[PDB]
């Protein structure tokens, strides 16, 4: 359980519940742990979506909107260590341009980086200047294509509420 380790799980659960009722999509709260993104709380799909994000399990902090938001908002030194572990060169424009874009917008969007046909939209959860986690919606590209601005606004709204 993350009852004693996630200080604000009640608040997180309330935000994710609303977010799914606003978008009709799966939503999760992710936190960075070393080289990986841990899914701490997840709503679960009322459709039949079976993607790689599972509550209590982690993914490498590298691909997808959630990973890219956390990498963009954590300290540079930390971000560099992680990307170098995965064999990426953090100094390249393809990374630096993405992080600048993310910080300008306040969220990231990804498509099919993890699961073919599934997109991610994510925004950082901050405590002051410290990145603590991210709120994300994981949803079929079929639906994101019709609801992109709606999902972005609600994801931003969810993250800001925490
Ligand atoms: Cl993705
Ligand atoms: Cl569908």
């Amino acid at each position: 359980s993350y009852e004693t380790s996630q200080h604000n799980l009640d608040a997180v659960e309330a935000v994710l519940s609303r977010l799914q009722k606003q978008t009709g999509e799966m939503a999760a709260y992710m936190v960075p742990v070393g080289y990986r993104a841990l899914c701490v709380s997840q709503r679960e799909s009322m459709q039949a979506l079976r993607c790689s994000f599972v509550q209590g399990q982690s993914q490498p902090l590298l691909r997808g909107a959630s990973s890219k938001v956390m990498l963009a908002y954590m300290p540079a030194a930390r971000c560099e260590k992680i990307l170098r572990y995965f064999g990426e060169d953090p100094t390249l424009d393809k990374w630096q341009s993405e992080f600048e874009k993310i910080r300008r917008h306040g969220y990231a969007v990804s498509t099919s980086e993890i699961d073919p046909g599934v997109s991610g939209i994510s925004a950082p959860v901050m405590k002051g200047s410290k990145l603590i986690g991210a709120i994300s919606v994981m949803a079929p590209a079929h639906r994101v294509e019709s609801n992109k601005q709606r999902i972005i606004l609600h994801v931003l709204q969810a993250a800001r509420a925490l």
